[PDB]
């Protein structure tokens, strides 16, 4: 029932880069789900005590949010695209694994991945 420490955000020694494509994820991707109607639950990891969530991370053990990815990509934490799309998925995948079907904050999350799919189709050629 405790929150654990968040996910890394800053990382000296881990290898670092800014290409085209982590831009267009900071410039559309993030910026396109961070403002809409059904991001705020995503936008700060899951506070398990404040929500009553006592099991959550017993069960979700790769937990990710918005408010990493979107610090991740400010403080150019990637080495490549894969990397930030991975984050996203498991960030909707946690939330499809905890919930049930059609609970609110299931809708909510399958409105930003359609919108996250539709994102990514249009990712750039590198470089
Ligand atoms: O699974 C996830 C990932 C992000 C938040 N979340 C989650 C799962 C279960 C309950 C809550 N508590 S909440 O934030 O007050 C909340 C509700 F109580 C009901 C509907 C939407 C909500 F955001 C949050």
């Amino acid at each position: 029932s405790m929150n654990p420490p968040p996910p890394e955000t800053s990382n000296p020694n881990k290898p670092k880069r800014q290409t085209n494509q982590l831009q267009y994820l900071l410039r559309v991707v993030l910026k396109t789900l961070w403002k809409h109607q059904f991001a705020w639950p995503f936008q700060q990891p899951v506070d398990a005590v404040k929500l009553n969530l006592p099991d959550y991370y017993k069960i979700i053990k790769t937990p990710m949010d918005m408010g990493t990815i979107k610090k991740r990509l400010e403080n150019n934490y990637y080495w490549n695209a894969q990397e930030c799309i991975q984050d996203f998925n498991t960030m909707f995948t946690n939330c499809y694994i905890y919930n049930k079907p059609g609970d609110d904050i299931v809708l909510m999350a399958e409105a930003l991945e359609k919108l996250f799919l539709q994102k990514i189709n249009e990712l750039p050629t590198e470089e």
